[PDB]
């Protein structure tokens, strides 16, 4: 499975759309506590993870630290806006693969979750 984490319910919409537009199997959450639920569930191939995640008991990064606590091998994509770039690096530092800047292209994203899916 492939699951989008965002609180930004038109953001989310727009991931989840290009990438079961293109043959991947997608869950939604939109917090720390509706995240976690869904991994426990059943654990997705990947990760599409907001940095920020408002209304969130834990920010984007803090659920970071607490699904690669929880499955290290889970990979993890950070969704970032613009002046977000160290905390788009931070998050790599923290177990994060990779990060995509809103406004972010369909092609750009595909080749993000493809690059995170062979890595297993």
């Amino acid at each position: 499975d492939i699951l989008v984490v965002d609180d930004e319910v038109d953001i989310r919409d727009l991931v989840a759309g290009i990438l079961s537009d293109e043959g991947h199997e997608t869950r939604t959450a939109f917090d720390a506590d509706s995240a976690l639920a869904a991994i426990n569930d059943r654990a997705p191939r990947l990760v599409f993870l907001d940095i920020w995640l408002q209304g969130s008991r834990l920010d984007g990064l803090a659920l970071l630290d607490e699904i690669k606590k929880q499955h290290p091998e889970l990979p993890v994509v950070m969704i970032s806006g613009h002046g977000n770039i160290e905390t788009a690096v931070s998050a790599i530092r923290r177990g994060a693969y990779d990060f995509i800047e809103k406004p972010f292209k369909a092609d750009r994203l595909i080749l993000v979750a493809e690059r995170a899916l062979e890595t297993s």
